[PDB]
């Protein structure tokens, strides 16, 4: 994408601490979620679920004729809901201002004005704290990494002239097809509206690239999942490349399941929730490890801190099934996958040696706020297939009837997450 020239870009600041030094960085919204319009006039490009065919009639002259623009200061609070102060962060669910209601939300942490922060997580332990109190069933307030581009894809496609400046470039382990610009270009050819999101379609091309979920949660469950792909950084497909849901889930270069950890699915009901061990109801500090050894990465260790107090993570709880892992390892991946009949797509695209290179070329970080118009967050915080009682298909306490969007965007709008205290630094022992 071009970008438009009606609103300087405002990059939202923010505090976090690196190596044992405070950084004043700001964070950056995703391209989606621009105003994008006309290189001459004010006319939208993309309105609703739809490009305008006049401006968009194929990709290259939609590239040609459209661009993205920025967002000021009052832009951030007045349309996308999102606040900051000192090194907290709030995204909010349902905004409504005067013309336009935006749902949830996604940003990425800048180093400068035209490059998002490389972490290189790999002998690393990276914490912060989140406040999930405010999130019921079918809400995720993300905190992740993802293989993006550090300049959003500008050096790499010569029609994106925007940048990682205006946020461009997503890609993740689901290889999204949502994406307005992939490839430096309008993802307009064959554009499908949504059925159920009305700010929403999906185009040919998807947007694939390895992806760390440190933190997908609600007040009602929580996991952390390692993606690894066959292909190197930011990488557009097409056709079965993508591995689309459904019949073609383990064809494409992703692999979209990850391995998980997902303690109430590993068993461990009570260790994260409303009065659990670790309490939903009250703000909590998230610590993850990426132990490496002459493998390289061998292990993804979790912590937390809560009123002072560390809590060790909740080990798998299936006696006599499964051995009491507490980390993702390898042989968790494999044990747990082969106790719960869900294919090792994760060692198919390269395993914990494939996600440990993944780390070592370095990955963007991306907090989001979203409701899932596919799945419905069963996923995350339900029973998934809402038809099977299998181990593994039970992840939460949630309804298999909770989460539809048209119900939590009516009943639950005010919906917010927080994240605070991001940092980066030696892992450290906690006893
Ligand atoms: O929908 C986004 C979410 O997908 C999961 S993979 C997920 C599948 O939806 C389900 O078919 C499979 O059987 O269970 C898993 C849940 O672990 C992905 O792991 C996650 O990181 C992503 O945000
Ligand atoms: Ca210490």
């Amino acid at each position: 994408q071009q970008a438009g020239t009606e609103t300087e870009e405002y990059h939202l600041p923010l505090t976090w601490e690196r190596d044992g030094s405070s950084v004043s960085a700001s964070v950056v919204i995703d391209s989606n979620w621009r105003w994008t319009h006309s290189t001459e006039d004010t006319t939208n490009c993309y309105d609703g679920n739809e490009w305008d065919s006049t401006l968009c009639p194929d990709a290259d002259t939609c590239t040609e004729n459209c661009a993205i623009d920025g967002v000021d200061q009052g832009t951030w609070g007045d349309t996308y809901g999102i606040t900051a102060s000192g090194s907290k962060l709030t995204l909010s669910f349902v905004t409504e201002g005067e013309y336009s209601t935006d749902i949830g939300s996604r940003v990425f942490l800048m180093a400068d004005d035209d490059n998002y922060e490389i972490f290189n997580l790999l002998d690393k332990e990276f914490s912060f704290d989140v406040d999930a109190s405010n999130l019921p069933c079918g809400l995720n307030g993300a905190l992740y990494f993802v293989s993006m581009d550090e300049d959003g894809g500008t050096s790499k496609y010569s029609t994106n002239t925007a940048g990682a400046k205006y946020g461009t470039g997503y890609c993740d382990a689901q290889c999204p097809h949502d994406m307005k610009f992939i490839a430096g270009k309008a993802n307009s050819d064959g554009w499908t509206p949504s059925d159920n999101d009305q700010n929403a379609g999906t185009g040919e091309m998807g947007a694939c690239c390895h992806e760390m979920d440190i933190w997908e949660a609600n007040s009602q469950a929580q996991s952390y999942t390692a993606h690894v792909c066959s292909v190197d950084g930011y990488t557009p497909c097409t056709g079965t490349d993508c591995g689309d849901n459904g019949d073609d889930r383990y064809k494409g270069v992703c692999d979209k399941d990850g391995c998980d950890y997902a303690a109430y699915r590993l068993g461990q009901h009570d260790f994260y929730g409303e009065g659990g061990t670790v309490d939903s109801g009250s703000t909590l500090t998230v610590i993850t490890q990426f132990i490496t050894g002459g493998g390289g990465l061998n292990e993804i260790r979790r912590i937390y801190q809560q009123g002072g107090q560390t809590i060790q993570n909740a080990a798998v709880n299936f006696p006599g099934d499964v051995d009491p892992y507490d980390s993702i390892t390898e042989d968790f991946c494999v044990d747990i996958k082969r106790y719960f009949g869900d294919t090792n797509d994760f060692d198919a695209k390269g395993g914990m040696s494939g996600m440990s290179n993944a780390l070592k070329k370095g990955m963007v970080l991306v907090m989001s706020l979203w409701d899932d118009h596919y799945a419905n967050m069963l996923w995350l915080d339900a029973t998934y297939p809402v038809d099977s009682t299998e181990p593994g298909a039970l992840r939460g306490p949630c309804s298999t009837d909770s989460g539809d969007p048209a119900d939590v965007e009516a009943n639950f709008p005010g919906s917010t997450v927080t994240f605070s205290n991001i940092k980066i630094g030696p892992i450290q022992s906690y006893d």
